[PDB]
């Protein structure tokens, strides 16, 4: 069973507790034995900084601290994202789907979950719609 590295939780806690990162992405390590931190986005990194780097033919996990306004007040939603494009190899989708429960349960405090399989499903409009639901 693929493990989740401690650093994943550390970076997540930095985002969740310290508001230190706008987002963190995660990927399987070279040996497919552990989930590891891939990218760390600074507090002022944009939704596009995150989305533009997702691989067309591989899967990723991510946490995005999604900020929006409701009636002029600020809100945030810790959003977990499974990026699993249809064009990824079946092996890869298999690995990331079957490990999804393990990583989510270690990242305590997720408020919103999104599973995206194509460009429209990972659009900011899609995440935003799900975050203020």
């Amino acid at each position: 069973g693929i493990a989740v590295s401690d650093d994943c939780v550390q970076k997540f806690n930095e985002l969740k507790l310290g508001h230190q990162h706008r987002y963190v992405t995660f990927k399987m390590n070279a040996s497919n034995t552990e989930v590891v931190v891939e990218h760390v986005g600074g507090p002022n990194a944009t939704y596009e900084d995150f989305k533009s780097q997702l691989p067309e033919r591989d899967c990723r996990y991510a946490i995005f601290d999604y900020e929006f306004q409701v009636d002029g007040g600020q809100r945030n939603k810790i959003t977990f994202i499974l990026w699993a494009p249809d064009s990824a190899p079946i092996k890869s989708k298999m690995m990331y789907t079957s490990t999804k429960d393990s990583i989510k349960k270690k990242l305590v405090g997720i408020q919103v979950e999104v599973q995206a399989t194509d460009a429209a499903e990972i659009s900011e409009d899609a995440v935003s719609e799900r975050a203020k639901k």
